Formats: C-alpha cells, sequence, structure tokens
C-alpha cells in the first residue's frame, strides 16, 4: 500500500472464492487456528470455518465484501472484512479478520463472526 493495490487483489479474490462456493478452496484460505463463532457456538480450525461460510454462501443471491479496517506493518496486512450475504430480501453477516503476509504471499482468515 506504498504510492509515489494488495487489498484489493485479496478483496477480489476472496469475492471469486466465496462467488464459486467451493468448500476446499475457502478450506485453504482459513489459519490452521481460526475460530468461528457462529451464533450461540464457536468451532475451530479449517474444516469447520469452512463449512460454515461454504453453506452461508451457497444459498446467497449477491455477495458482497466491505473493508472495515487494516493496519499495514512490517510486511503484514491485517483486515478487517465485512462480507454481506443477501437471500431473499434477508441480509446475513459475517466478519472476517484475517492476515496478509508479504513474504509467502498467503492470506489467512483467523476469525470469524456471524451477525
Amino acid at each position: 500500500l506504498y504510492f509515489q493495490d494488495t487489498a484489493r487483489k485479496i478483496i477480489k479474490t476472496l469475492l471469486d472464492i466465496m462467488r464459486e462456493g467451493d468448500e476446499d478452496k475457502l478450506r485453504d484460505q482459513m489459519d490452521p487456528n481460526v475460530r468461528a463463532d457462529v451464533g450461540d457456538k464457536t468451532v475451530h480450525g479449517r474444516e469447520h470455518a469452512a463449512k460454515f461460510l461454504a453453506h452461508i454462501v451457497k444459498r446467497a443471491d449477491h455477495i458482497s465484501i466491505t473493508l472495515k479496517s487494516l493496519h499495514n506493518h512490517n510486511g503484514r496486512l491485517r483486515m478487517q472484512a465485512e462480507v454481506r450475504i443477501v437471500h431473499n430480501g434477508r441480509t446475513e453477516r459475517v466478519t472476517l479478520e484475517m492476515v496478509f503476509r508479504d513474504h509467502n504471499g498467503k492470506l489467512l482468515i483467523e476469525r470469524m463472526k456471524y451477525g
């Protein structure tokens, strides 16, 4: 995020993966210790997180992502983004906390909260 780009590419890739809805591709975006707060219950790990997110996006009419915060320091870009999934006029919201590391080029979702 130097001017004299990466956040936008991140968001667009994540939108592409959610629109496709492939649970395995979603799983590969998850930190191994992801925490997903789904209403009353909390689940952990890539497989449970991907199963939750794939379920919610497979039923959508429209999906969008709004960037809520970003912190860019020492090659690490931490982002909070709100995914909105409208179904039959009703909006389900999932907030993501995610980290992109410049050295390996990997995005990982660390936390999700449904909402």
